[PDB]
């Protein structure tokens, strides 16, 4: 299987699936390198990351605890279609690129914190991550090429 699967069983209903340790997406179908991609994000932060503030909050005070339920609320109305990512990152994202609908715009390997960076060079060209850890705090990171 492509870098970074593996096969899991659903505790619930015992089905198969697929685990990508990299990018912490998760999937039922089975899974099927370029000098840049491009990639957009939704950062939520807590009060352990590198700068605990944002154009959002002057003091972030969320606990790392509540940054990941936030992270996994999103994902779960993007992947139900309830939300789009760009209209989640808009309006939660606390990175100023919340601005560009989260985009970050192209890049090549060295650039950004090595989570990150891993995480958007193992995604597909329009794949989702899960929740990706990094100093900043915790991203969905949506590769767009
Ligand atoms: O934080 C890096 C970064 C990248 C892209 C951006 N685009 C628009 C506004 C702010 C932006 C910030």
């Amino acid at each position: 299987l492509p870098p970074g699967w593996e096969k899991a069983m659903s505790r619930s209903s015992g089905r198969v699936y697929y685990f990508n340790h990299i990018t912490n997406a998760s999937q039922w179908e089975r899974p099927s390198e370029p000098a840049r991609v491009r990639c957009s994000h939704l950062l939520v932060k807590h009060s352990q990351s590198r700068r605990p503030s944002s154009w959002r909050q002057e003091k972030i005070t969320r606990t790392k605890e509540e940054a990941l339920e936030l992270i996994n609320g999103y994902i779960q109305k993007i992947k139900s279609g309830e939300e789009d990512f760009e209209s989640l990152a808009s309006q939660f994202s606390d990175c100023s690129s919340a601005k560009a609908r989260g985009d970050l715009g192209a890049f090549s390997r060295g650039q950004m914190q090595k989570p990150f960076e891993d995480a958007s060079f193992a995604l597909r060209t329009g794949e989702m991550s899960g929740p990706v850890f990094t100093d900043s705090g915790i991203h969905i990171i949506l590769r767009t090429e």
